[PDB]
């Protein structure tokens, strides 16, 4: 029926149908999401952040997208009026053993070009944000925020717009030159080729191609927590703390909304579930099959205390208000509600690696291909990602 | 916006709809769906029966409901010209004991009249296969697609001017000529109308606590798994074989029956659910499992019929012990036949005293305010609801009119 | 260098088993080795208490002749040693002609394994056994009796003092290790040392895991199976005489929920057949999840379990709410009911089970492999064939003929 | 009829409190009923063995001034009974600069406590006490010793006896009623009884579920925490010379995981603070839903977690992978390898916690609340001040001060 075929309509994927369409204006093309709409998980409950690309090192591949995509989002919210808002951030310190790397974020944002990298601090920190302290901050105002879900939808209408169509509510579950089934007897879609960018769902994926199951999506959900209305004039822009960099993960952050609202997050606790984002939402078979997988363990048997705390924070917000209090100690627990939340799509090796690199995977053979992992932030280097992929599918598929 | 407003995309929910701007076509009337499709739950997720009246008791609503709402179905199936097959239902007998249980259900189905019951003894001619001492020919019993004429429901809905809100899960009722408004889970998505009527089917008792009533009665979940016959034996079943039941639980137990597409399935079974959407057993809710448990009727229920719960689990976890059951009526089935297929979740409500409530259930919020009085909830309807649909959209338009005043 | 035999485990299989080697050789200096702090504190010392007689056994097998040999073996001991016991009439009552069938087969294998002296009663002259038990046919047994074999347990340790034989109270056996006396065994207490040349181990509830301390397989497994026992109050005290049982099924060993006197009077209802989560778990809430994590990882279990978990789901419900235990209850005496009952103390069984699943019910010895020395002369009795305590002068009779032909004794 | 008082306990306070009552009144027929086999079979036989000095405790209180005292008294009993101990010295190490200020508040606390010869040392001199061992700064106390606490809880037996006491072994209290003796006390066995005009229960683990007998209140609830040691090779047991402990957080009584030789030249690696699912659980695995699910109702349970819940769950994480427990140890002799430990035994603490969530450090006498026989003559010690055995014979001196003004004796 169709020339190409990209499963998944998340921001990954309508972003690689986008841009492969502007390549080409000859294939038939279609989309295959699950859900009524488009980024109705990550790419639609992500922190809205437009990142510049600061903790990742120099000459690496990560750092080239994120400095590039968002150079390549800010010319694509331009040339399409979408609403963002340049907010800038503030990477605090408060203990100097956060200063020394925080020196560190600075000497490898120096060399990542980012737009005017400054070291403040001192009096000159509440000049940006009144109401934080710290001891050292590092000052980004390239940083803005957007509605990522919004932006995916738009990717989804320029890509409807070039002759494509996205099949939604469409959940993928055979050669006939293949056919992609569903849930549904009946639905079905001919091509020639298949390109999946799950999101958590990467991993199962794979069984349908025939790979490897390794890389695994581990989930790992990231909570927000509501300000009050009542006292939102105290965070201005991003107020982003100094992470471990050991881990993927950035912490919890200050950081505003499209609407006004402050979202204080996210966090990095483990999901019972792939879809898990509640507590009290747990899959026992998605569970023991995270477990039972051998890079899991490996991790655990060295990070287990920073997942424990994480939790514990997680079941007790009291615990979680009193290290956000190290920065604007002027919030109370009754200003707090729990809001929503995001689960990641965390790819793993069986040696306990949290994946950082582009992962392609194939087995039917030759004629699929899964991008079980892409590098963060998927949603700020969308579109320099897009390319990236894009020129991964004319090489093993044959494309023009 | 509307002056009527289903909450509920099911079948007894656009059937509802269907009927009431049938009969009153000057009202604007809407319908607020959660998932992206109408028929997504128990509507889209059944054994396809379309049940005739037999162990429903004579001069009963739920027996007249049934035999009215099976001649309304082959009549809406012959207008619109939906594919039905009407297949043979044998209620086959094993021990003695089930027999004394069975000669009721023929008089009790020809006091319903049903045409027309024939009690067979010595079932090689309508099931070659099959096994057994005494059983039943209903051969006015047929297999449906019940979530495609549900579809068609809504499709009637929509060509008569009422419009369908897809993807809206009610999160709110609030007050604002249309005081009540219903919010969405997406910000901004709101719809003002004048009176609300809520089939919410799994989320019936979750839906009414929003607008003021008590948590009586509970929607307990009830998973019917259903076990795939493989290709190579599917001549071994021609039309439904279904077994004795208990009549003390309105579950039908594990029956044979054929799907639209030829496709034999076996089920399906009475399991206590973890999770009120919990199709799979590893996918459970905390919070909803102690929801159910915490009930007052729960335990209650379990000090006297624990076992038979347990039973059917146990028959889940190894499926040799309900090859051991199915092998009574064909026993050419073995664990190599079988796999394990797609299942559903049955919205049954229960009461503070342990029982299953069986009979119609509208609730409303105490007081004269707008949330109450204007927002009606449909927390029970009689079984099954799928045949009944049309019969059931009958007396629920006729409550919305003593309620509402239309 | 201490003794020539020691025997591991203070219960009265154990201890007869010591009372018996002494007896046949009285220059052999054997010693007993008991963890807790006093004979019979398991399974000898929460039992029904019941003096079998020898009925549900197929006729010609050994079990069958053990236990009306011990049964006889018993009450001339009981009689001898001025032990206090009473011969309450046992009555296997059935309630529907399924049970009727069955409880047939159970008056065959009763007069061929020839039980004094049993008698099919009608369900007409049922009251005049047992005037408050119904049903529609029984079983009488009018030698079975009740008894508390968890003194008959003392009574052995006594003699087998009185030969010249040590009973180590306080001694939990962790290790054996190599050393005239080759054979050395550690206690949990540091110094704990006793040399020795044979071992005999009747561990009971951990005869599987002391056999792993020589060489032996991990199969047979010991799966607890406690016993919960009920308390009838005083108030209807007098509605139950003697011992009332039910009919049973052939399948499986236990024999159900039964009602049974006791020496002081009372009356106790039980035992069920529950899975007990411990080795030792005489209670519902006591779990330990090393136990579990290797009962059910055992390659036997889910076997069984895949066909009689019905079985032990039904136990456990009846266990939960004990409202369908009483109604099970009325069947033969229908006019007690919930407000008569009290939870009192249990039993866990040592359920032997094989690698297919089936509950072992023969004798196995075991040894560890080679020629070395914690083999050969280390041999631990992994089952013993029930009732351990009827049986328990016979069984100690045929150990003590299996312990001469492995170790030599002379 | 048969004893004058009864003392419920045969720990290392039990045994010494019926042996200091029996001294200052050698007319008084005193029993001890001790449900366990032996004497000093749960806390006071599975502890590190420590003589403490009184370092961490706040100067000027109770519990500073009876560690002193007792370290002092327990010496010369030793000496007298001739008991070997031997005096290894302990020495609190600080690794980096924020442990450096909470080890100089150790200083001033000890130097008030009147610790003899206390000195601080640091980087240099500390190879000359413990040449394996790493560190900044660090406190030494050469006059800490080890001792086996069980050994003297037996020696407080025999003593106890020798005056004419009765030591009931195998005797598991299991209900109070009434009857010149007008208080009888059951055991688990049927006709095991014993009467007495007054009791005083020192049930450690069993503190509260004793009260509870007696018409006392659920609180101070006792709340188990399992204290693991790993046993360290034979191989490189002359690598820790003396105690090695490290800087606690002053904000729990816990000591901290810490190097201490035993009698028999063993050194082992401990305690821990994990916390039991079973009041006597010495394992991990051992669990019982019914002493849990009321150890979660309790009111001070979710209050102490809703503010240390990290703190327990890194105690357990470093206990469910060892290798992050040898990491931490290798902070003070990095010579140490997972392959140089296995895991050995362990012991339970019968911490005491009030509804509030806090853990009470300080004596807890409890009463029946009614004005009958068992509500007035049966008085249960909640609690003793840490440490129990370094004050043994410190708190039986105020236990007996105490049971003298409560039953006039
Ligand atoms: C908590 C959180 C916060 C974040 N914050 C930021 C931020 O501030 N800035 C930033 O730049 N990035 C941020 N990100 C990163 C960014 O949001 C994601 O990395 C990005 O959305 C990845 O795109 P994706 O399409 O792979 O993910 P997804 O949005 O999950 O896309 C996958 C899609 O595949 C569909 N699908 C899955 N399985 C099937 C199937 N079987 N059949 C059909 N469809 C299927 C799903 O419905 C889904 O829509 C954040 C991420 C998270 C988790
Ligand atoms: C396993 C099984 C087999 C069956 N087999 C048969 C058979 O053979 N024959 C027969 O006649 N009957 C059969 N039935 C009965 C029949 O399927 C149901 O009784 C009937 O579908 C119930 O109608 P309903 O509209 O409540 O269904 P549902 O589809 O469950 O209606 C509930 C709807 O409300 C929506 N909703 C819930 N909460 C909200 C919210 N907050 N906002 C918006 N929308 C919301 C849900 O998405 C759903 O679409 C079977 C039932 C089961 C469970
Ligand atoms: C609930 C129940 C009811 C019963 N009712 C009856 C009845 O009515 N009539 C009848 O005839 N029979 C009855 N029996 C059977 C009888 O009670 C037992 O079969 C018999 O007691 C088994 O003897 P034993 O010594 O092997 O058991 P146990 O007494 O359990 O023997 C094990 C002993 O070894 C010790 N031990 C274990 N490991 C070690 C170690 N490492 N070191 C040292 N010591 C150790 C234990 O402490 C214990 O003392 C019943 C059994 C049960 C469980
Ligand atoms: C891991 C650990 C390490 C320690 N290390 C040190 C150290 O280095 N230095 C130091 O000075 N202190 C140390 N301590 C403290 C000291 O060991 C204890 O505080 C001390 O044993 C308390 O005395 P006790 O009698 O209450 O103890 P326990 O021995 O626990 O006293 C309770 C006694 O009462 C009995 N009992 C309970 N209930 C009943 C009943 N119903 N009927 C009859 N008897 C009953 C018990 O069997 C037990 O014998 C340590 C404690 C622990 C847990
Ligand atoms: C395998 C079982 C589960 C183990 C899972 C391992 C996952 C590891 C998660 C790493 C933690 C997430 O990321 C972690 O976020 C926290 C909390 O924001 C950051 O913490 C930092 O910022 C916060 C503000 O939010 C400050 O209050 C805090 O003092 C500071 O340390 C850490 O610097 C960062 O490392
Ligand atoms: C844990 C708490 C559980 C709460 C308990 C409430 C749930 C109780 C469920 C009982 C109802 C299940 O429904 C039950 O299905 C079984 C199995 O199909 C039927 O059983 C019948 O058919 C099967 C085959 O299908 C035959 O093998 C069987 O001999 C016959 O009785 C029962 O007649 C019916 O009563
Ligand atoms: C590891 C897998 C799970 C465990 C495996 C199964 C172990 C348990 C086996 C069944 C338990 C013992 O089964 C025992 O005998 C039968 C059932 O067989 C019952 O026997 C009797 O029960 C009651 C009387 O008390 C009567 O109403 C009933 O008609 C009759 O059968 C006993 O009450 C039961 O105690
Ligand atoms: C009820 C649920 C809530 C959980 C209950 C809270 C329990 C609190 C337990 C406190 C922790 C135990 O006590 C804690 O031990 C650790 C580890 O030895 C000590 O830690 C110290 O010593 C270790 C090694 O011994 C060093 O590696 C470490 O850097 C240093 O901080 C802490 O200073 C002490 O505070
Ligand atoms: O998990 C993370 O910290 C990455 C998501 C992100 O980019 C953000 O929230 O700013
Ligand atoms: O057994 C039930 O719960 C009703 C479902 C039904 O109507 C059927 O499967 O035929
Ligand atoms: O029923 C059982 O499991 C055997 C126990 C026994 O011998 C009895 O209670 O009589
Ligand atoms: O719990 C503790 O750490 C205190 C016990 C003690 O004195 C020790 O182990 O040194």
């Amino acid at each position: 029926d169709y020339d190409l075929v990209v499963v998944g309509g998340g921001i990954v994927g309508a972003a690689s149908a986008r841009e492969i369409v502007l390549r080409h204006p000859s294939l038939k093309v279609a989309v295959l999401e699950k859900e009524c709409k488009l980024a109705k998980h990550q790419s639609g409950h992500n922190s809205g952040v437009i990142h510049a690309g600061i903790y990742y090192k120099p000459g690496t591949l990560k750092a080239r997208l994120c400095v590039e995509g968002m150079h390549l989002a800010y010319a694509y919210l331009d040339e399409k009026k979408i609403p963002y808002k340049k907010t800038g951030k503030l990477i605090v310190a408060t203990d100097e053993k956060e200063v020394k790397l925080l020196k560190d974020l600075e000497k490898r944002g120096i060399a990542n070009n980012v737009p005017d990298l400054r070291m403040i601090e001192g009096s000159e920190i509440q000049e940006i944000e009144p109401y934080c302290q710290g001891v050292m901050a590092l000052h980004s105002p390239h940083t803005g925020i957007v509605d990522w879900g919004l932006v995916t939808e738009h990717y989804g209408q320029d890509f409807k717009q070039c002759g494509g169509d996205i099949y939604l509510d469409f959940n993928v579950s055979t050669e006939t030159p293949v056919t992609i089934h569903g849930a549904k007897p009946g639905q079905t879609v001919r091509t020639k080729n298949v390109l999946t960018c799950g999101g958590l769902q990467s991993d199962l994926l794979a069984e349908k191609t025939g790979c490897p199951r390794d890389p695994r999506i581990v989930p790992f959900r990231g909570e927000y927590l509501l300000l009050t209305k009542e006292k939102q004039h105290m965070v201005k822009g991003n107020i982003y703390p100094v992470p471990d960099p050991r881990f993927p993960f950035l912490g919890v952050h200050f950081t505003p909304r499209m609407d006004g609202s402050i979202w204080l997050g996210p966090n990095a606790v483990l999901a019972l579930k792939r879809e898990g984002y509640t507590w009290g939402d747990i899959n026992l078979f998605e569970l023991f099959d995270a477990l039972r997988y051998p890079g899991f363990v490996k991790m655990a048997s060295k990070y287990i205390g920073f997942g424990l705390s994480e939790m514990s924070k997680s079941w007790f917000i009291n615990l979680q208000i009193k290290a956000l209090q190290k920065y604007i100690p002027d919030i109370t627990e009754y200003d707090i509600q729990r809001g929503p939340a995001g689960v990641r799509a965390q790819a793993m090796d069986l040696d306990g690696n949290l994946v950082d690199d582009f992962v392609f995977d194939r087995g039917l053979a030759k004629r699929v291909l899964h991008c079980r992992n892409a590098p963060s932030p998927g949603a700020t280097s969308s579109l320099a990602i897009a390319k990236m992929i894009a020129d991964k599918i004319e090489n093993e598929f044959s494309i023009g």
